[PDB]
């Protein structure tokens, strides 16, 4: 019947085209896709509580969710879906800049029946994979929307250097 | 220094999705990126011999390949830029529609860093992981250019059911 | 220089074998890898072809490890103190491989194994195949004996890996 | 129902051991097993935890393979009709897994396993780590004793894997 699939991995790293090429791939045999996206045969959505959804996500084979870091209730819902036969596939952050886990991510590890963890290329260095978010303005809002000006992609080492 | 990664799969699997995939990796860390597409930063071009590319792909850190089985002389192009210290990353199918290989694309599974094969969604049966690309017209040319209404990608019983 | 490669999945999934797989490959190429398992685990011990020990944290190997190239650790959520030990050593350049539970028989989170996912490079979910239904890949531990101990030792005699629906199934039973 | 696992790389690569680990894993669902391995490779045999046999050709096994749900085979490289052989089994329902080089010492692929690339459900190809250098990936094996025989069984005594730079500067030389 149903599952969950996630993807995880740094900024730069292509998560949400992973998740499209998935999405591409059912929508090919036919298959009703909804997919939700985040803002503070196929559908599209932008919510901030997947509870805003209410009971749409039930007339379609597979739900995508983009960025799920961001929504609070995101383990549940997708363990709900999946339990009613859907197949789920989510894309989102295992870790926030300062490589401390969103814990809602961790549970969805632990539900997942798989889990790849891309790879982006260091932004600082150019010459390694890249497994880390480094946050390069000041703050301390843990969320805080943005792009390549407030973030790049780095390795170990490049993550290190550049936390002085 | 170089390498070469080979993304190979049938029809609809989204092998160019995850080369592009790849590529946008490497531009987002200022890698040059040179994109070659068949017909019969950044620089794309379409080709239908590698020769005519002359020794342009050598500005470029990352060479994509996209429908490497329709060119005739890959494996030994994709060996000589790897060996020039490029990246390079091909996709191509491995099977035609006989489920039989394309003899340049053998020669790159063998001197490649990474293969890997994606699946598709069975377009008959759609309840199945599809590896085979099946001909729904009749034409014993191998090389004949089309998509979904010549062609399906199918799990291994629904090609064996539909080759009566 | 350093890393961590981290594998997880169910219990049945061959994670202790994959790791060993990984070592071997750096044996070959003459690295020397020390393989950390933990003392209360009693599961051919392919884990005796290097370098190895076995403590109950991971405070206990001291300063053994720096001793290497590459270090593996068994059965990591065990290991209360897990993710730091793993983010000093590959500070330092080493090669970490871990291999962990990365749910307990609730399918609740081992935490440290949480944020080792967060401090990865690599991380690799393994499947096992249903013990109850035989059909489907399994990516869930069930517990078959009584017993509400989150910790509690042992293999097929105590646990099977089953797919979603089979955990549900046995769960409402 | 029925499927062909193909598993490629170099030497050293570990593709006997991730064999075994997916054998092992069905096992562990009460699947029957049979291992086919080549009767001239001589190299714990993790092989011998199933029902098994050594047979020079796919041929020899006659219909023993029918009673099983799995079927690995081993160094395929070396069984000239193994391509037909897997895919008559996957026709009947048989998970069938494969181990193989792709490449020879010379980079020049294994025509058999070449044609099973194209009849598989899923091809991984794992990479050894360079035995030369000792600093990266390796995806080539190379020969160290002289012997234009396409066919020399053999190990490290033998081989080593190499990375595609080390692969040039030997083969020079
Ligand atoms: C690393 C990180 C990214 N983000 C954001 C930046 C982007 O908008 C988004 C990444 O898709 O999440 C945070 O909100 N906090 C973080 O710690
Ligand atoms: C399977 C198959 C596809 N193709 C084509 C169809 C598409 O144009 C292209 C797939 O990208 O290759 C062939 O030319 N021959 C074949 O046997
Ligand atoms: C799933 C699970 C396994 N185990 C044990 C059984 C094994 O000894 C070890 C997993 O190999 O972990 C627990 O202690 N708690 C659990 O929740
Ligand atoms: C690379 C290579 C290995 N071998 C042998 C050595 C081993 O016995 C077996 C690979 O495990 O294949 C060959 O016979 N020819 C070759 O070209
Ligand atoms: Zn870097
Ligand atoms: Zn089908
Ligand atoms: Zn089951
Ligand atoms: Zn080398």
């Amino acid at each position: 019947h149903g599952r969950i699939e996630l993807i995880i991995g740094p900024m730069f790293a292509g998560k949400t085209t992973e998740l499209m090429r998935r999405v591409q791939r059912h929508k090919h045999a036919q298959r009703s896709c909804y997919i939700i996206k985040y803002t503070g045969l196929t559908a599209n959505v932008s919510v901030s509580n997947l509870h805003d959804v209410g009971d749409e996500w039930r007339k379609y084979d597979v739900i995508a969710v983009d960025e799920g870091q961001f929504f609070p209730d995101v383990a549940a819902f997708c363990s709900k879906a999946a339990d009613s036969g859907k197949v789920v596939i989510v894309s989102a952050l295992d870790a926030d800049y300062l490589q401390e886990p969103f814990e809602e991510i961790c549970l969805l590890v632990s539900r997942a029946d798989s889990v790849v963890k891309l790879s982006a290329v260091c932004m600082e260095c150019h010459n390694r994979k890249a497994s880390f978010t480094y946050r390069t303005v000041k703050s301390d809002e843990r969320k805080l929307v943005g792009g390549s000006d407030m973030y790049m992609s780095v390795c170990r080492s490049c993550y290190e250097t550049k936390r002085n």
